[PDB]
């Protein structure tokens, strides 16, 4: 109890009363989703990693959870991120231009929580989970998004939208889930355009991040999957932010 099994934090308190309360909240506030049983959702998610090495956990795991999770989205309105993600959804909160992962049933479900179990014994452990990088990338939290992340990706079409934080030493990670999984999972038969918005953070007078060697390596990979790609910097996010909520002001 002075050392602890894994390097990460452990499963986030009240973990399986958040998660159906989550689903309960979701499902009664989005009609589409107004049948699914909250209840066999539990029982999915649960079934993915309890019981199970938590350094042994694949996509097939999740496999009952991702098809009570099934939903629609409109595919020409989504809205990748990386390293960004409180402007992305207070964007999308404005009057949903578009659509995050997180506003998605599973999304939803997951966001900010982190969960494991043990091998072969029934218990959430609420002590450690395995860290990505010292641990092991087979977790039930890494993989899980891995899942999600790409069902979304595949999803997407026509003009897709990344936000990106220009304040970060590499504003493109290709190690970030954006850059390792999304990216390489647009479907290019369907999706027309990547448009990057680079968020600055760089306060009040800044550069063209467009021309940030890591913007040009994300040119170069989507231009070569048959991708179109564009670029906008966002110089000022809370002007940004005040422009989606009032687009009737004079800077906008
Ligand atoms: O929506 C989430 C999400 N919500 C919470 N999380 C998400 N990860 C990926 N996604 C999807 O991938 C990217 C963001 O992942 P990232 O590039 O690793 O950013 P990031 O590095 O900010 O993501 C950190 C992060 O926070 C958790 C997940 O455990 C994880 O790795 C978005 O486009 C989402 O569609």
């Amino acid at each position: 109890r002075w050392r602890q099994t894994w390097s990460g934090p452990g499963t986030t308190k009240r973990f399986p009363e958040t998660v159906l309360a989550r689903c309960v909240k979701y499902t009664e506030i989005h009609p589409e989703m107004r049948h699914v049983d909250c209840q066999s959702v539990w029982d999915a998610f649960k079934g993915a990693f309890i019981s199970k090495h938590p350094c042994d956990i694949t996509e097939e795991d999740y496999q009952p959870l991702m098809k009570l999770g099934t939903q629609t989205v409109p595919c020409n309105k989504i809205l990748l991120w990386s390293r960004i993600k409180d402007l992305a959804h207070q964007f999308t909160q404005v009057q949903r231009d578009m659509f995050t992962l997180e506003d998605t049933l599973l999304g939803y479900l997951a966001d900010d929580l982190t969960w494991c179990g043990e091998f072969d014994t029934s218990k959430i452990n609420y002590q450690s989970c395995p860290d990505w990088r010292k641990d092991c990338s087979n977790n039930p939290v890494s993989v899980f998004w891995k899942t999600v992340s790409r069902r979304f990706a595949e999803a997407a079409c026509d003009v897709v939208h990344v936000m990106l934080d220009g304040s970060r030493s590499k504003i493109f990670d290709k190690d970030s889930t954006f850059g390792s999984v999304e990216v390489h999972n647009l479907q290019p038969e369907k999706v027309q355009t990547l448009e990057a918005w680079v968020i600055h953070g760089g306060r009040e007078d800044s550069r063209d991040l467009c021309q940030d060697p890591t913007i040009k390596e994300l040119e170069s990979i989507i231009s070569k999957r048959n991708i179109q790609f564009s670029c906008k910097n966002i110089y000022r996010p809370d002007k940004f932010l005040q422009c989606v909520k009032n687009p009737e002001d004079s800077s906008c």
